[PDB]
RNA sequence: AUCCUUAUGCACGGGAA
RNA sequence: UUCCCCUGCAUAAGGAUGAACCGUUUU
């Protein structure tokens, strides 16, 4: 059984409405996987491994549905917050086939610096999908 | 998960024998 | 007690298609 597999990397996760449509989407196709990014305010990487066809759908999903380039408003313990997203963008590193993925579930976890997200990525044999910096 | 159509069961109202 | 009509609830069959402020996971 080998499952097809896509990695893509963003510039900037922040909006909550974004966050949600990754999460619900992984596991209403039962991608597995994850999502990751070095700290709140930090760039990051996502990687589905699934049938072709939630990989696809995944891809249109992210690609073309989610517009990471619009500004948005946090809502705050504080008071709403001007969220500047005009400098966001979202990209696919791979695409392909895997024998086998150590990938049990999904998550979205944030990571302190990028060795503790390669370490991550190295439970899973993964670290390999990730261009630093 | 939502809409519509068909079939069945239960409850209420109106009319006939 | 039977028949006819309207409204509400549950089950089954068939056809068509969306949203959702949320983080190691609550198919």
């Amino acid at each position: 059984t080998v499952y097809h597999c896509k990695v893509f990397q963003f510039k900037n996760l922040q909006n909550p409405k974004i966050r949600f449509k990754l999460k619900m989407n992984s596991k209403e196709l039962s991608l597995k996987g994850l999502c990751l990014r070095i700290r709140d305010d930090g760039p990051g990487i996502i990687i589905v491994v699934g049938n072709e066809k939630s990989c696809k759908f995944y891809e249109n999903l992210v690609m073309k549905r989610i517009k990471w380039n619009e500004d948005f408003e946090l809502h705050t313990n504080t008071g709403d917050i001007k969220m500047d997203m005009h400098n966001n963008s979202i990209s696919k590193t791979w695409e392909g086939y895997l024998q086998d993925c150590k990938f049990k579930g999904w998550f979205m976890k944030v990571c302190n610096d990028q060795d503790s997200l390669l370490r991550t990525l190295g439970q899973f044999d993964s670290e390999h999908f990730y261009s630093p910096v």
